[PDB]
């Protein structure tokens, strides 16, 4: 019966856009990725097989030439059944990150949302393209979340003020706590969560990060925080500490492209150069927006390389969360965070 592409993943793929009704499938990778050595998979219905239509001399066992003229290749996905061919054509297209951020679109999910940023540009500059990242994943096997609206990150309508993201800690209940997980923060970042480690290692299952060319100098934006009630840890109430949310963004360098940090180094880690964090102290509880402009500053007097940053070796994440400690299990059912636009400022 069913035949069709549900999904398309890569090593050098941000983000696909699978459009069902021209089989066209448009996938944005890194500026820097081997477009003649593409390694990509697809989901497609239980049973069918997909094979790629033709092959060329740059085609391996485990990549995809797509570096001749089209940056395109047809892929064929028969059925099981045996009587759907549907033919997709697979376009390979360079794009770099955005430096505005508006969450105000959602791919289409049947479970949670899932943000993402397309800034076409112009025939002559390259197209801006993020999928925003969050533990949406791992929250939907603790069976908690009956709707989209359940999970710890969520689109909302602020009124006038349009769209924006709601991140808000939520109990994890009994599943939760069987495997010492007993809150979720909200959160929203740059990067892959890697659900095979949502329960397991959930700190090395946030990675966090892509390539950028730029220097940043400024993460700016508006938000409202309010606390949660009653502070925790490791499940149990505790008082003492109120609760804060975090914005932060980093720069790091990374040798190679399979290089990234996770939710154990990030603010640890020798190859961070620079970062941009919200004060604590300067987290205030309103029901106004509030402005955040938090300015990147050097880490132990590392410095930016021209000549690495150019060939891509620097990487840059943006890290938004409901609950500072929430990745340790420290903070506050209904700590809620809401962010309506973010804008990375760079030099030059």
């Amino acid at each position: 019966s069913e035949a069709a592409i549900d999904a398309c993943t890569g090593d050098d793929v941000q983000l696909a856009n699978i459009n069902a009704d021209s089989k066209l499938i448009n996938v944005y990778v890194n500026k820097g990725a081997d477009l003649s050595k593409q390694k990509l998979e697809f989901v497609i219905p239980e049973g069918a097989t997909i094979k790629i239509n033709d092959q060329v001399a740059g085609d391996t066992e485990a990549t995809y030439d797509f570096s001749e003229e089209t940056h395109s290749r047809k892929f064929t996905v028969t059925s099981e059944d045996g009587q759907w061919k549907p033919v997709y054509t697979v376009k390979v297209v360079l794009a770099e990150l955005p430096t505005s951020f508006n969450f105000e679109e959602l791919l289409p999910s049947n479970d949670y949302d899932i943000f993402y940023e397309f800034q076409p540009g112009t025939s002559q500059e390259i197209s801006k393209v993020l999928q925003w990242s969050s533990g949406n994943p791992g929250f939907k096997l603790t069976g908690m979340a009956n709707s989209k609206t359940d999970y710890p990150t969520v689109q909302v309508a602020n009124g006038f003020r349009g769209k924006g993201v709601k991140l808000e800690t939520r109990d994890t209940g009994s599943f939760g706590a069987m495997v010492k997980m007993y809150i979720a923060a909200g959160n929203l970042f740059i990067g892959t969560f890697e659900v095979g480690n949502a329960l397991t290692d959930p700190r090395k299952a946030t990675n966090f990060g892509f390539q950028f060319y730029k220097r940043p100098k400024t993460l700016k934006g508006h938000y409202k925080f309010k606390a949660g009630d009653v502070y925790s840890v490791e499940g149990k109430p505790q008082e003492g500490v109120r609760d804060k949310c975090d914005i932060y963004a980093v720069m790091y360098e990374a040798e190679n492209n399979s290089v990234m940090l996770n939710g154990d180094d990030v603010f640890t880690s020798d190859k961070l150069v620079s970062l941009a964090r919200i004060k604590p102290e300067d987290v205030v509880e309103s029901d106004q927006w509030t402005d955040f402009e938090i300015p990147f500053e050097p880490v132990k007097g590392r410095v930016i390389d021209d000549t690495k940053l150019k060939n891509g070796k620097y990487k840059l994440g943006i890290v938004l969360s409901s609950s500072v400690d929430g990745a340790y299990f420290k903070g506050a059912v209904g700590s809620t965070l809401y962010v309506d636009e973010v804008e990375l400022i760079c030099e030059d």
